[PDB]
């Protein structure tokens, strides 16, 4: 059998993202919290907001951030402090 080339699944598109197989080409979409450098789909830097917890410092995570509020705390994975 012979399948369309699938454009984004190549190392050199997309590469982390959720993309749509067109007849001839192709669409990267990186999620919510990610984006896209030319192809190669990533997370970006989220604690380039203003710490994110409430005073803490944020911190660059995946899907969100990390962040380390003032010690004695207990933070999350990348939500914000809690
Ligand atoms: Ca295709
Ligand atoms: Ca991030």
């Amino acid at each position: 059998s012979a399948v369309d080339m699938d454009e984004c699944k190549e190392p050199d598109v997309c590469k982390h993202g959720q993309c749509i197989n067109t007849d001839g080409s192709y669409r990267c979409e990186c999620p919510f919290g990610y984006i896209l450098a030319g192809n190669e789909c990533v997370d970006t830097d989220e604690c380039s907001v203003g710490n994110p917890c409430g005073n803490g410092t944020c911190k660059n995570v995946i899907g969100g951030f990390e962040c380390t509020c003032e010690e004695g705390f207990e933070p999350g994975p990348m939500m914000t402090c809690e």
